[PDB]
């Protein structure tokens, strides 16, 4: 029986002795319904999980002028001057005279059109990045489901409407307390947004000062957070999390569309495509009605820039089905009069400890998984709080 399949599948470690096609149906079933999307994956075959991210930070502090409002005034011909981290030159003596323009970056930008400076790249270079390696231990999280093995071994006789209904009750329930997870460190490990007194005077009230519209004063919010997010880290946000309040019905008003167009590419897993284009998942069961704006971006084969890194356990590839076969597994739970059902479910979960840990010899002292420590600073994902009517 498929119950008793799994059981005995699952009893066996490094799945590339046998092929075990219950476990390999059933790990397929639960990645589908996995937030994998928004986290920064790295599969792992040991105790201890291997990860690695890349990040910077601006710099220096010839000494190449930043750019200042009374700083462009003294520039002349001939000198180096800096950006945003772009260094430019400049082609005519004392420029920014002609321009009119009172904002600093609108005037440098029309400063490169009118081949007034002109950006600069004229013999060695810094590091541009910083690949770091850490290790978090993955947890082996144990479910008690309550199912006696007799009700599902019943179920799949008593089951002609529904098949594979075991199959979608397991994978539904590792796949729910992974996604929590995972919500759950984003919106503890995520950033806050800074615009003029912590979002003028608390996180942006979006309420009482706010009619039953689409909700655009909302969609607004998230394009600013996209922004400042290459602008602090040139990257581009990937993807959205917002609350089943504030996405499932306010943004969802003209600013979010279940499915743009026939499988326009989208995981069903997530809730709809943004106005914007980058796809946005609902919490649903997270008490705050926030939005989350965070990328998770890959150099190759590997995604190593994230906010969050998922490591899930693999005992290898089924040989015999290409299936990395061992995160998710089905045992007895011992602790029961009649025999119950107990889903093992192992992987490791972290945050990049570089995030705080200024030096190598301190980042063994803090843990990544030390979601206490972590806790605040990302960058690569930002969370905004939210208030709304009722």
């Amino acid at each position: 029986a498929k119950i008793n399949e799994l059981l005995r599948e699952s009893t066996t470690t490094n799945s590339n002795s046998i092929g075990r096609p219950n476990l390999v149906a059933l790990t397929r079933a639960t990645t589908k319904l996995i937030y994998s999307d928004i986290v920064a994956t790295q599969r792992t075959n040991q105790p201890v999980a291997a990860f690695y991210g890349i990040k910077y930070l601006n710099p220096d502090n010839e000494q190449i002028t930043e750019l200042t409002e009374e700083s462009k005034l003294t520039l002349n011909k001939g000198d180096l001057f800096k950006y945003n981290n772009i260094v430019y030159k400049v082609l005519e003596d004392t420029p920014f005279a002609t321009i009119e323009e009172s904002d600093l970056e609108l005037a440098l930008q029309i400063a490169i059109v009118l081949l007034k400076v002109r950006l600069f790249s004229d013999e060695i270079a810094d590091a541009r990045f910083q690949i770091n390696k850490w290790q978090t231990a993955v947890k082996s999280r144990k479910l008690k489901t309550g199912i006696t093995v007799e009700l599902a071994q019943d179920l799949e006789a008593n089951g002609f409407d529904a098949p594979n209904f075991l199959e979608d009750l397991l994978a539904t329930e590792m796949a729910d307390e992974i996604n929590k997870d995972i919500l759950q460190s984003l919106i503890t490990v995520s950033k806050r947004y800074k615009v003029t007194g912590i979002t003028d005077s608390g996180f942006i009230d979006l309420s009482y000062a706010s009619a039953p519209e689409a909700g655009r004063s909302l969609y607004r919010m998230v394009c600013e957070m996209v922004s400042h997010i290459q602008k602090e880290s040139t990257y581009t946000a990937t993807f959205c999390v917002a609350s089943a309040r504030a996405a499932a019905i306010l943004a969802a008003s003209g600013w979010l569309k279940h499915k743009p167009e026939d499988d326009k590419y989208l995981s069903q897993n997530a809730y709809g495509f943004l106005a914007n284009g980058l796809p946005l998942y609902c919490d649903t069961n997270s008490p705050l009605d926030y939005v989350i704006v965070g990328v998770v971006e890959n150099i190759g084969e590997k995604e190593i820039v994230g906010s969050i890194f998922y490591a899930p356990y693999t005992e290898g590839l089924d040989l015999d089905d290409p299936e990395h076969v061992g995160a998710f597994k089905v045992v007895v739970d011992p602790e029961s009069l009649q025999p119950s059902i107990g889903l093992l479910v192992r992987y490791a979960l972290s945050a990049n400890p570089y995030t705080v840990a200024k030096d190598e010899k301190e980042a063994r002292i803090i843990d990544g998984g030390d979601m206490d420590k972590m806790a605040g600073r990302s960058d690569l994902s930002v969370l905004l709080g939210v208030k709304l009517p009722k």
